[PDB]
């Protein structure tokens, strides 16, 4: 069952990150509100004023993409990219958008450097000079009704600290469903 | 939101981690029976329900949406349905979101003639002494039991703390169930 299959919790954690997950996952659980959202992720997460954070709940299509975004719960993605990003459709050229949700996290760098279009290095180099030419992207999909949501966080810093990626990844599927509470 | 259970060792925290972290994965009725089942009758003779209810204005069930029972006996379930007993079993009357209601402080406490005649036909069915967890959600207007019957409620300090803190996970699962 799906309880399960739940993504195995991260070995290797110090005491204070094993407290600090336990903490996250529990109060990601009470959150029934986008403003709860918003301020837990910004209470857990922000970090900086170059920040770039954004969690995204779609509906997906059959190898687990997005193919229609439900809901956008931004944190500190600049509000004029947003809308530059659905004034130009950037989801038809954002390699991220491409992920396949509930696969394990997937660094940004990996994916912009087999970029082959132009269109698709046009997009990336606008992204970067907004401050997204790196990051790290969290995922995870619901079992039963075909939705899941991203977790997109900007810059290099974060996919090298091996603890916190691995703490973001296991709370990602409360994010999720918490996102899916908003939703709804 | 509760806050994490104080004094735990680093085992039990990462026990709790586990069962609130396989929690928020429960899609499916069969899931949340397996988890409580699994996890739950981590004793013998215990016997276990957790009932999904719409709250009144001081946050007691006023209508079952879903009660999923894990372990309580088939007779008793029968009878308690059949003879209408939510109406005067004090553990019915639960703030749903209180802390762990040790049954036998409540069943002490209750004046009501029905109270006390519905205590004395729960004891001679093996249900005279458990605890039950709750917490509430939705702006208060829904809610959840989880009920334990047993030999002696609250002696596991850690688990019943433990158990506590794992209820409102509990409790959403559910409501995704019941939705
Ligand atoms: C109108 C709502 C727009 C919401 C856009 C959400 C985009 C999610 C995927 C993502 O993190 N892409 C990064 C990659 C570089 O630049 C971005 O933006
Ligand atoms: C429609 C009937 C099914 C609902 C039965 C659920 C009862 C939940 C409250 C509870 O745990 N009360 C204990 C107290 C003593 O004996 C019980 O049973």
């Amino acid at each position: 069952g799906s309880h399960m299959n739940a993504r195995p919790l991260p070995a290797g954690l110090t005491a204070s990150q094993q407290w600090t997950l336990l903490e996250w996952i529990h109060m990601a659980g009470h959150i029934e509100t986008e403003g709860e959202l918003k301020a837990f992720l910004d209470n857990i997460l922000s970090q900086a004023p170059s920040d770039r954070i954004i969690l995204v709940l779609g509906r997906l299509n059959n190898q687990n993409q997005i193919q229609r975004m439900e809901k956008v719960l931004n944190v500190s993605y600049p509000s004029d990219w947003l809308n530059q990003y659905s004034q130009e459709n950037f989801a038809q050229h954002d390699p991220i958008m491409r992920i396949h949700l509930g696969q394990g996290p997937v660094i940004w760098e990996e994916r912009f450097s087999r970029a082959k279009g132009s269109e698709e290095k046009r997009f990336i180099a606008e992204a970067s000079s907004n401050g997204m030419g790196s990051g790290i992207t969290f995922s995870a999909a619901s079992d039963r009704n075909n939705v899941g949501s991203i977790l997109s966080i900007g810059g290099k810093e974060p996919g090298r600290n091996a603890a916190l990626v691995a703490m973001l990844n296991c709370l990602t599927p409360h994010l999720h469903q918490a996102a899916v509470r908003i939703a709804n």
